[PDB]
């Protein structure tokens, strides 16, 4: 608990200040902690911060296991899943914190290994709508891993270098993409 | 020079370092200069910043210009667009500094001037491709501006998210892409 407390507050002061404004000592102080419990919880700041991004990453794992009711067939699933990426980040609240840590530690392989198994799973989702499609010819592909990789990557990119637009127009684009992109597929 | 050697030092450290983490005062520090010659042409970090990208822009549409010609068929040029966003030294690797920078100084206004022109060469490339392909009747796309962002967008995601893996898996995703996207065109 103590170390859950850790967690969320660090999480708080990570939306509130951003990843580098924030500091072990706010996080200890604020959460009535100690350094030392915090250094053998987390080590350091950036695992720190891994772990709430694994813990968000739950979340959203399971609030997708939720909202895959409202998309009954494969294409559909691939279709809001993207639409839930674009809107969810529109206020996702620690964005800004993402962005700060990985943008500074992207060089670094060690703090590079650990966000590799997060994407992963973030991918993973993707693989499970073109596979699960594969057994419903919805489409048939050869290799599931690259296309998933693809979708992914691609889908982000439109989803962060579109900042400029209506959040109403960004939805049609990113349903046009699903849309070629299903049609690519067949 | 002066005017340059900011540009220059300046571009040097928005990439490496994020665009937050580098400042005014890292500039003169290794540019061996003033805190005062910085307004002439650069009113703020922004513009500084947003002439930084558009000269690079440049950079890398000139290069494309000079090696397009390897390509045949506007599906070929494509293919080699998206391949050759991958190897280049041009713009994207700065996709890092520019993300963060949306997310502050996205607010202001007399800046969305400068920005928007910018974000006109980055999909013009693909605006000129696609249309290009209507008169050869090698697709048929009722909406050229929508999917030109689409596309810029999405291959943008493609280099972005994947600066870590090998380069070879790289221009092997990216090339699985334009086969899908084109493919997905008609
Ligand atoms: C709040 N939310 C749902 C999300 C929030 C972030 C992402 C991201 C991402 C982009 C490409 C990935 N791939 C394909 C490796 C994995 C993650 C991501 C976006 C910007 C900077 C770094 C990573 C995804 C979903």
């Amino acid at each position: 608990n103590l170390k859950d407390k850790i967690l969320g507050v660090a999480k708080e002061l990570f939306i509130k200040n951003g990843y580098n404004a924030t500091t072990t000592g706010e996080i200890v102080k604020l959460s009535e902690s100690s350094k030392g419990n915090l250094y053998y919880h987390f080590k350091t700041k950036e695992n720190l911060f891994l772990e709430i991004l694994n813990i968000q990453e739950s979340k959203w794992q399971e609030q997708w296991k939720k909202e895959q009711i409202k998309a009954k067939t494969n294409r559909e699933k691939f279709y809001l899943y993207n639409e839930l990426s674009l809107t969810t980040e529109y206020y996702y609240p620690l964005q800004n914190a993402i962005i700060e840590f990985y943008t500074e530690y992207y060089k670094t392989n060690s703090i590079n290994e650990k966000m590799n198994k997060l994407e992963n799973k973030y991918i993973d989702a993707y693989h499970v709508i073109f596979k699960e499609g594969n057994l419903n010819g919805e489409w048939s592909i050869n290799d599931v891993n690259a296309v998933s990789k693809i979708a992914a990557n691609a889908v982000n990119g439109i989803v962060t270098f579109t900042h400029e637009q209506n959040i109403n127009e960004r939805i049609k684009l990113m349903n046009k993409f699903s849309q070629i992109f299903l049609n690519g597929l067949s």
